[PDB]
């Protein structure tokens, strides 16, 4: 990558200013912003709070469903003395993609509306003076860049987004904007993986900087105690009595990385990271050694009125009622999170598998797809570059519900894999989610995977209502036909769930009720439990979210397990009486 | 006071930082902390999201209901620039009342839980270097500061809030956070008033200061633009042509006060302002000599999860909300907002009408009483120090609902009022809200305003439902006894509504019902039209919001015209009607 994915510090060597608030906003249907010079201040705007999705403030459809090229803008004073430092603009993401402008420049341009924009001012920079950023924005959806769909022209060129995915196509500025100041020779990234050795543990690292200074690290306990220090690029910490990073019982050390010239420090880059090992061995997944059964649920970053906004109490909450639940473990579901997400399940000890935004792609015949290839690639290597030191981190999700029964699918998948494995330092267990239609005689994409992922809906898609007790038989009939592959590798149900309305009570239970909620549930569990090499449930969803409106979404997608405002519906209970 | 209430901007002579983000958060129930040196540090937090009430987030009834002292911690890196600076702890806001330290030393407390804590760290902070900030808080509730309540002690020391007010008693730190810097000689605080000649505006001010060199009072237009200057700490700014601030038009000028010495600029403050003035003439409230009927309602801060945390997303929402319901006003019931709401009503052109956190007061002839009023009057101070230059803010609401029917109030209320006048260099419009129990024939107080503010519930708790046509006459008889008083004064409707279930739908209406929260609005404006002294209308409320439990209360107050996640009921239409 040509900047750093590191998240933003401040100390003597690096400063930090945030740019969230309320920034100028504009529409632009008719593509005349750079025609007419917006990259130098919008011509009629109006306010935006910047995080937030802009698509739920406003109370006229055509402005929620705006779909096509939108623009905002700020100012910001940069002080003095950040003169002549590296200086950038840091975005945690751009939905979906866009074209930095600063003080009228050009600057950067990205694709992937779930990853950190980072874009190098140092030359247009006014130090000591008002700085001006404008962002030309785009949230078309197409068949070249994650996740897929297309876009629709309706009357007067308006445009409609129209998803091959199940969540609404929220955009904008949804995560928090730094300007910040790195010294001219910096760390730029770094990676750990750790070995136990009895008691004892080892911190294998590497650094890459963008100069040939020497380089210092050390490792600091959570009272900020020196346990472990070295020389170079390239070494190992060892760590006596080593406090690992446990399963809902986090210790994190904090990494201190420094480059130093003669008598002075030159750059300081310092994160708390976790002890711990993730391995596959046969059908279990082994946490430090010890299997471990992953409890939680797919989740996704949905909040009314804010949309993807993100906002530390969404956060906290979501936190409490996980631990309420007595789950281990959730999914990015369907796309990579808000590092701050991860930051905090590093300090809550919660198991993340970390998904790339691979979804709507059921196709690997079009002429296209060589450059949605390019695509998945580089919002694989973001993320994995990003979020590869967080100890919370255990596997990569690569797909969801893809067409994998062809030989096309197989050969991009293969690509896919291979790349991912190359940036990650610490090769941790790669897989996707797979719909019902990779039946098991046709599936040619999960000997790819460390671990395999089953989305299932026996009892809701499939054989719903009166029909439940012949979805069992279905269910146990293809988990059979799973068994006798012998595979030797563990089993994780990625999705389960049915729509329920809360406060639809009914006796006998139907389809949408909260009773029948538990029902499926019960029923799924008996399936799970019927064969060894099921290893995690991660369940659909965390919580009631917002999608494309339609005949089959009464206000979003209602599988939660809590509301939109995150209340429990009757069956998250059952979750929390199964997994204590 | 002993500090600026400015809101904090950034510039070559004022720096800030944001604070806000996930904070080190301690119940402490046992009262221990000051004794076991939590100023230092906390020994077991959790994470507590900065802005935000911290009740909502957990799962469990004595946290979320938790009363007494509470601590939160936050670290921060400090610039070595900032040396020799004055470096000032800003909170928006500290709920209830707290005590701040930084780097282990004691800076200062503050009693009032809905205005601005200022905390000096100049003699403490350390440029260069990581600074630690400790904020003992506590929410009990008491009759000698506002907001009034009483403190319930379980039998196992267990405390409990129990108001005597009807909003649930959120407390933390729920606004933002900033460590800021000053120049040592600064701009402390500013008080402008409007005349009107012709086409003309005068703009007269008064500049206060930490010292003794000259002031520079530029005013530029919305293009930035110079269209006057004057110097002198007193003085008026003379505006050829002014482009008036008007209800649901403004035009802002940015003020700008510079402090200067031999060798130039010292401190440089901004704030956009607008021209405008506000009278009472008889029964009319004139803007800009123009007679303005006002529209809108009273709200809350209030949101779920959050609580009364600040963030921007929910002004911007609740301000397209009121937009389309054709509002024009609303009232900050029932305390001072985060300033942020404010400046966007500033933008937006709405009128505030701004209240001091004087509810629960029903009394007055207790030994108490003193202490109350000084409270009340340092409540007052602040928020009119803070508010004063808004352009929205047309008139200050000096209590909610208090006895005033006897002696001992009218002294009381003549001391806040007559300390109120004194701190606003506009001398805008002053009133307070009355409860029914205030009958025109007892209430001792209505003279002191100068228009009525009126609570009223015909047709709610003074016969309601089958005996509606009972609640109009009833009110009718109130109205012309108003009437017959001939008090040329206006009056305007600051509380009215229903409790009304969205969903909760009959033919013929009931009560908590949309079709009678429809009929009650109808009857209620059959009433207000018919006296010509009645000059604005503010629903109770715009928004369903949440209050202490019991077995009137639904998850809260259902009088919301809009849902808790802001979207409207029946009866939201039936303003916007009206209102258009
Ligand atoms: C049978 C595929 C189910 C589908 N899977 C992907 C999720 O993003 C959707 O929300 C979920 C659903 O339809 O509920
Ligand atoms: C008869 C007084 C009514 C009362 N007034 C003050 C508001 O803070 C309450 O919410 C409102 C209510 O009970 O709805």
């Amino acid at each position: 990558l040509e900047y750093s994915e590191l998240y933003p510090i401040q100390n003597e060597y690096r400063m930090m200013q945030s740019l969230d608030g309320m920034w100028k906003f504009q529409f632009d249907p008719e593509e005349i912003g750079k025609k007419s010079g917006w990259e130098n201040g919008l011509p009629a705007p109006v306010s935006m709070p910047v995080p937030s999705s802009f698509a739920d403030f406003f109370t006229d459809h055509k402005e929620r469903d705006y779909c096509g090229d939108f623009w905002y803008e700020t100012e910001f004073y940069l002080p003095a003395e950040w003169r002549n430092k590296k200086i950038w603009l840091r975005f945690g993401s751009i939905t979906h993609r866009g074209t930095v402008y600063c003080n009228g420049m050009e600057i950067t341009s990205h694709e992937g509306g779930f990853l950190p924009v980072l874009a190098d001012i140092s030359t247009v920079a006014k130090p000591g003076q008002v700085n001006q950023v404008v962002v030309k924005i785009n949230n078309e959806l197409n068949e070249t860049s994650l996740p897929c769909g297309a876009t629709k022209i309706l009357n007067n060129g308006r445009k409609l987004a129209k998803p091959y995915f199940d969540f609404f196509n929220y955009s904008g500025l949804q995560r928090s904007v730094w300007v910040i100041a790195l010294p001219e020779e910096s760390v730029k990234d770094y990676s750990v993986d750790y070995e136990l050795c009895g008691t004892d543990a080892l911190v294998k690292y590497e650094v890459v900087t963008t100069g040939e200074h020497p380089v210092i690290v050390r490792l600091l306990d959570a009272e900020g105690e020196l346990v472990a220090e070295t020389e170079g690029k390239e070494g190992i910490l060892q760590v006596a009595n080593a406090r690992l990073w446990e399963v809902r019982n986090a210790y994190l050390y904090q990494i201190v990385i420094l480059i130093t010239d003669g008598n002075g420090v030159l750059d300081e880059y310092r994160e708390k990271i976790g002890i711990r090992t993730v391995r596959i061995e046969g059908t279990k997944i082994l946490l430090n050694d010890r299997p471990v059964y992953l409890k939680g649920f797919g989740k996704h970053e949905d909040f009314p009125i804010l949309g993807r906004g993100f906002h530390w109490g969404i956060v906290k909450r979501d936190f409490e009622c996980l631990k309420w639940t007595n789950a281990n473990c959730f999914r990015t579901s369907h796309y990579p999170y808000a590092e701050e997400w991860y930051q905090f399940a590093d300090e809550e000890g919660f198991l993340i598998i970390d998904e790339v935004p691979a979804v709507g792609m059921m196709f690997f015949e079009a002429l296209t797809v060589p450059e949605l290839l390019k695509s998945h690639i580089a919002d694989t290597e973001e993320m994995i570059t990003r979020d590869k030191n967080h100890p919370s981190v255990i596997a990569w999700s690569l797909f969801n519900e893809p067409e994998t029964i062809t030989d096309y699918a197989y050969e991009y998948f293969k690509e896919v894999f291979a790349a991912a494995e190359t940036y990650d330092f610490q090769s941790r267990p790669m897989t996707g989610a797979f719909e019902k239609n990779s039946k098991p005689e046709l599936c040619k994409c999960y000997p790819l995977c460390d671990f395999i992922c089953l989305n299932r809906y026996y009892g809701w898609y499939i054989s719903g209502g009166p029909e439940i007790e012949e979805a069992e038989e279905l269910f146990r009939d293809e988990m059979d036909r799973w068994k006798a592959k012998e595979l030797n590798v563990p089993f994780v149900f990625t999705e389960f769930g049915t729509d329920t309305m809360a406060g639809l009570h009914k006796l006998p239970s139907i389809m949408w009720s909260e009773e029948y909620q538990k029902e499926y549930l019960e029923m799924n569990f008996r399936v799970f439990d019927s064969y060894e090499f099921v290893q995690g449930e991660l369940a659909w969803n965390f919580a009631d979210f917002q999608t494309t409106e339609g005949i089959m979404r009464v206000d979003g997608n209602h599988k939660g397990v809590f509301t939109r405002d995150r209340q429990p519906k009757a069956a998250a209970v059952v979750f929390k009486d199964r997994w204590e």
